[PDB]
């Protein structure tokens, strides 16, 4: 906004606020919310397994 | 491009070529190229499989 700079080329994702303020190009990545979780292990069926 | 109309709002996919032409505003929606293919149909082997 204060023009020390000409480009932004970084991980600025477009939202609301900084569309109003400043312009940026169209994606070149695409990208949401998502979930880690521990991958699955088996190394406990139970007891009764059988 | 001959200004008989002013907005496009359909599925109009921004390309490399619609870009260089007109312009178009960031994407509503995005998306990509999926595969069709039946789900699996069970395979039952018959009741007397044994
Ligand atoms: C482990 C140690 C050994 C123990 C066992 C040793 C004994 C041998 C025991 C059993 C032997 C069985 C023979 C094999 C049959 C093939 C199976 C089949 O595909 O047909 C079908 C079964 O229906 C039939 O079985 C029709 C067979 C015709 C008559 C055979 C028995 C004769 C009766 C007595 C005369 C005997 C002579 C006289 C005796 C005094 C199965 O169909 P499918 O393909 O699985 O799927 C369904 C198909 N569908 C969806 C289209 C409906």
């Amino acid at each position: 906004i204060d023009h020390k700079a000409d480009l932004a080329v970084a991980p600025l994702a477009i939202t609301y606020v900084r569309e109003k303020v400043i312009d940026f190009s169209k994606p070149f990545m695409t990208l949401g919310i998502s979930i880690l979780y521990r991958k699955p292990n088996g190394t406990n069926p139970g007891v009764f397994s059988f």
